[PDB]
């Protein structure tokens, strides 16, 4: 983390989460889930998709319920 600078250093505010993705990395052969963060205050064209362990569980929750 940082010390102390104006400014953070990113931005967390997630809206919801568009579509989640599963992607298998090709080195040593570990599940590697992709989870694509929804946050409106950030402009679509820089849509990327945050691993699961950075998107929050209780956010993957919601979205889930969603989807039966």
């Amino acid at each position: 983390g940082s010390s102390g600078s104006s400014g953070n250093p990113d931005y967390v505010e997630v809206d919801r989460i568009l579509e989640v993705a599963h992607t298998k990395d090709a080195e040593t052969g570990e599940e590697v889930t992709h989870y694509l963060v929804k946050w409106c205050s950030l402009p679509y064209e820089e849509s990327t998709w945050e691993l699961e362990e950075d998107v929050d569980p209780a956010k993957v929750k919601e979205f889930e319920s969603l989807q039966v």
